[PDB]
C-alpha cells in the first residue's frame, strides 16, 4: 500500500478520534490489534466494514451508507479512499502503531 498517502488521508479523516491509534471517544474500542480482536474486525476488509457503514458513535464514510443520520455530515469518501485506509489501519495495527 501507499503508506504516505494513506497516513495523510487517516491524519486528515480520522486521526483526530483515533489518535495514534486510540479512540478519544470510546475506551475499548481502540485501532490496537487487541480492541480490533476482541471487536472481531481485525481484517482488512472488516476495517473497510465499519468505515464504511459506521457503528454507534462513529459515522460511516461510504458514499452508500445510509440512513444520512449514522453518517458522516461532511463528505463522503470513495471506495478506493476507504480501501487505502482499511489497509493503512491494518498495517498500522499489526506493527503496533509506532510513533
Ligand atoms: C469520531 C467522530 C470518529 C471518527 C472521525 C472516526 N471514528 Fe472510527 N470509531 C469511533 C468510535 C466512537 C468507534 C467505536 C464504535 C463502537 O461503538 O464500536 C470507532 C470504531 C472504529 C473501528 C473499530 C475499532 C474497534 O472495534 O476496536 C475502526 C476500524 C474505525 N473506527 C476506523 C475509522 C477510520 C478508518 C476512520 C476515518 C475514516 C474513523 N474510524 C473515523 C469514532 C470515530
Amino acid at each position: 500500500l501507499d503508506i504516505q498517502r494513506g497516513a495523510t488521508l487517516f491524519n486528515r479523516a480520522c486521526a483526530a478520534c483515533h489518535d495514534t491509534g486510540g479512540n478519544i471517544i470510546q475506551p475499548g474500542a481502540t485501532l490496537f490489534t487487541k480492541d480490533l480482536e476482541r471487536n472481531g474486525v481485525d481484517t482488512e476488509e472488516e476495517i473497510y466494514r465499519v468505515t464504511y457503514f459506521g457503528k454507534g458513535r462513529m459515522p460511516g464514510f461510504g458514499e452508500k451508507c445510509t440512513p444520512r443520520g449514522q453518517c458522516t455530515f461532511g463528505p463522503r469518501l470513495q471506495d478506493e479512499e476507504i480501501k487505502l485506509l482499511a489497509e493503512f489501519v491494518k498495517f498500522q495495527a499489526d506493527q503496533g502503531w509506532p510513533t
